[PDB]
């Protein structure tokens, strides 16, 4: 056996300056740090979409969330009954479960985010072993949310919150007893152990809820930096340590177990800091939800010290859709017949530096109500509407803050970006689910998502008087 | 004669964070700074629209936007005839022309942008004296753009832009030689010692283009600027710094001719910073356009020797509507008849330190394609509404960034202060203009403006499951 582990480091609202690697001068993260200095940092790496539910969707499905049916949030307490269909569709085989059949032990911890009935389960979707949440948050002390749900269960609460439910392992109650980011340290740990035992292959899907609200850090990590004088970017800080700290500790195992030099370890946000909860995306533009660079270019590293050298830096944009056609390569795992994917097999490329989306789209469309936000990306160029204003035309190396319209200057190339970026939408499904009451009153006019005016160019900047 | 002088220093698209007297750790203005410290500084100054045209209608005619017709900028080279009536209503008269027939010298100096069109012109809206341009917005430097424009009428170029014309000194050419806010900072300086020499109390509009785009400075004051490493953000600072070099001429101006302790010098921006050119808008969310705190929030403060005394912070919110009423209370001016005003006479206020809208709102809407950008304030709490997302209400002094809904805090207070907003808009007119194509197709089709949609608020959060 030669084919190596797999370690998704995936962090939930993590903001874009705030791991040292990817610019950070307040938040310390030196075990991420080592790890991004002894292997390849991305600096264009792009999730799928600037939030949650569709971004983790499409990381364990390899597709765009738009097309399947998966581009808005479910909400809190989302139905737990198969019959509503509530969660990916079950149709669309998670990367775990190619693993697993490829024989990979397969672990998911921390959140899920993909349906809360039982066939959206993560024992039903690849993963030999589940510890976490089913819902889009938590919050992190267990004597503080398991004596809330208690109170309110014994109270007869019919609304009780997500956010302080049990967490499970495989289905059963968890008896968390540290901060929850601690514990799913703990976990990551004992499952690497598992698979050293066993002497096969892991792949282990680590989503910590960690720096996603609510702010809250152990007292031992915010000491570590009262040199923030802001409470919020303080907390958040040290929420953001409390990952390190367990990144440390699994790079220790792994050395331990003598499984660090052929694992392929991958650390990325789902999506960009909420900066009105803590985060920093210098030098970006924006913040989460938006289709400003904020919303969905994330820090990322890939650490792989049998085959990947020390020190790279990898600048051509990539995407988290390229993580499932790279893994099931690297596991040289089968596909299920039919199954469709977005993404690219990448390591190739990263171990030649060359640009595997040379003259190709990094797209994303974020539905607002009752307009679309959109980005797409070729190359050095990028094409943004935000607010439904005009559309802009960046040169995203010159400009990555997105300041400097150039539609007025290159007017061809805008429209060509356009053209392909609306051709990607007539590929799109309808949504299994929307977010809102206004949601749904939008598309069942059709002033949701009307595509066609999203597309619109020349009678945004028109005057009507000349 | 008693009545005070009154200087309107009104800078464009300047940051909340790029003066010094305002928080600029970077930006130097110490004459500027000198007058704040020396007066009033308003710690929560409104302008009436996150954006110039509006904006500058509004202070003119002491009006929202939204009452005149005046909520969309002038295209650039808007029409220059008359009988297609782009421009502010003649009908609605400026603070200018009441002080003019109250025996004020009026001038008006730099960006107009309220019409291009004779019956429009300054001169016709009740200043004695005009020097500056009609439009948007203008280059900075006469020997770059006199060569740009007569080149350009001589390729027999159609559509030359407004930003190199020829500025104009009440119709006539002006042939400006200096760097143009020097220019404008001399032309204040003249028309303050005409003032002095007719013995009338002045009136001065001055508009200075800085620092609005482009980003043109001189070298000189570009040298004062290298420890701001971002390249546009040093032009933008000796941008300003200029504005800050001529006040201070201006103020020796005026100690000369010692009418430097009765004028009331009143220094504000137009609207919040673009931070995409240059400004930067801390600690305030947002930037020009925008209804959050950063789009129409502005520096400002009153400098008045005679009666606002020194050291003075103003922290109950104000409004650029209340220039027009204060400036024609100080003049004992009588007001045309009919003649209607958004704003408040807040001179008494701003000497006894009382809130001059307690339980009263300062409102800002902004037309967007296909839906409004809304913001509202009383007292100590806003509610925002920006890209059609879901209503927020913020404590604005607990959290000045706007960052906290409190929404599903004080569901209540949200849907009052919706209420008394949503019956605001009930006195709406028409826009007499709009922007863009797209614009005309929305309103003509009735998707704009929709008001009751923009009220919504338990459908934007509720869940149809
Ligand atoms: O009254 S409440 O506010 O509901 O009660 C509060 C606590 O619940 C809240 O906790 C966080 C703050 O608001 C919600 C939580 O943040 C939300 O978390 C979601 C995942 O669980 C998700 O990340 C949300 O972002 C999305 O919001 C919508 C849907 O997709 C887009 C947007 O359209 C995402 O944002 S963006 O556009 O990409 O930026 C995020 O905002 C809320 O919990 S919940 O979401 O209602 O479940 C509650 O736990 C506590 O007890 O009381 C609090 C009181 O204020
Ligand atoms: O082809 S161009 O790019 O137009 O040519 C450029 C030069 O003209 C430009 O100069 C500035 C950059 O874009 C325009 C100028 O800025 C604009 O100035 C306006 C005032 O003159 C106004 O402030 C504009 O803000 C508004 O824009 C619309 C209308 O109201 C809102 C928004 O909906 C305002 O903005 S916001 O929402 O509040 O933020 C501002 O953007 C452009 O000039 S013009 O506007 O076309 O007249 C040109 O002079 C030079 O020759 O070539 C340049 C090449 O790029
Ligand atoms: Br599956
Ligand atoms: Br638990
Ligand atoms: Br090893
Ligand atoms: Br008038
Ligand atoms: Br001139
Ligand atoms: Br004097
Ligand atoms: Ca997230
Ligand atoms: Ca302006
Ligand atoms: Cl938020
Ligand atoms: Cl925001
Ligand atoms: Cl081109
Ligand atoms: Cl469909
Ligand atoms: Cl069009
Ligand atoms: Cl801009
Ligand atoms: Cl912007
Ligand atoms: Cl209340
Ligand atoms: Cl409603």
């Amino acid at each position: 056996e030669t084919r190596p582990n797999i370690l998704v480091v995936l962090c939930d609202d993590l903001g874009y300056a705030d791991v040292g690697f990817n610019g950070s001068t307040d938040i310390l993260t030196p075990e991420l740090d080592n790890l991004a200095q002894n292997g390849s940092i991305f600096t264009s790496a792009y999730v799928a979409h600037p939030f949650s539910g569709p971004s983790r969707s499409a990381i364990l499905t390899g597709r765009y969330p738009h097309l399947t049916g998966t581009a808005y949030n479910l909400f809190h307490n989302s139905s737990e009954d198969d019959k509503d269909n509530m969660g990916v569709p079950v149709e669309e085989t998670y990367m775990s479960k190619v693993l697993q059949n490829a024989g990979y032990y397969t672990s998911a911890i921390g959140k899920w985010h993909l349906g809360a009935a039982p066939k959206f389960h993560p024992n039903k979707r690849g993963f030999d072993d589940f510890y976490g949440f089913l819902g889009g948050g938590h919050d992190y002390f267990p004597s503080e949310y398991q004596k809330t749900y208690k109170a309110q269960k014994k109270a007869g609460n019919p609304n009780i919150r997500d956010y302080v439910f049990p967490m499970e392992h495989n289905g059963k109650p968890a008896n968390e007893t540290e901060y929850i980011t601690d514990g799913f340290s703990r976990e990551a740990i004992k499952n690497i152990k598992i698979a050293a035992a066993k002497k096969q292959p892991f792949f282990i899907y680590l989503a910590y809820n960690a720096p996603h609200v609510p702010l809250q850090a152990k007292a031992e990590d915010v000491a570590k930096f009262a040199h923030i004088k802001d409470k919020d970017r303080r907390t958040y800080a040290a929420m953001v340590y409390a990952v390190d700290r367990g990144v440390g500790k699994i790079v220790q195992t792994l050395k331990e177990t003598k499984q660090f030099d052929n694992t392929l370890i991958v650390f990325l946000s789902d999506n960009g800091g909420n900066f009105n909860h803590g985060a920093n995306n210098y030098p970006l533009k924006g913040t989460k939800g938006d289709t400003w660079e904020g919303g969905y270019r994330v820090p990322m590293f890939f650490h792989w010290p049998k085959k990947i050298k020390k020190d790279q830096r990898f600048d051509f944009p990539v995407s988290s859709l390229d993580l499932y056609p790279t893994f099931t390569g690297l596991a040289e795992a089968k596909l299920p017949k039919g199954k469709q994917l977005d993404g690219k097999n990448i390591m190739d490329d990263v171990l030649k530096n060359t640009e595997p989306y040379k003259d190709e789209m990094i797209y994303s469309l974020r539905y607002r109500e009752g307009y679309n936000d959109v980005g797409a990306r070729m190359g050095d160029w990028k094409i943004t509407r935000m607010g439904n204003e005009p559309w802009r035309l960046h040169n995203i190396t010159q400009d990555i803050g997105e300041k400097k319209n150039l539609a007025g200057r290159y007017p061809d190339r805008l429209k060509e970006m356009i053209a392909k970026t609306q051709e990607w939408t007539k590929s799109f499904v309808k949504p299994l689910w929307v977010y809102s009451v206004k949601d749904k009153e939008l598309w069942e006019s059709g002033q949701m998502p009307n595509y066609e005016a999203t597309f619109e160019v020349d009678k945004l900047v028109d005057s009507p008087y000349h």
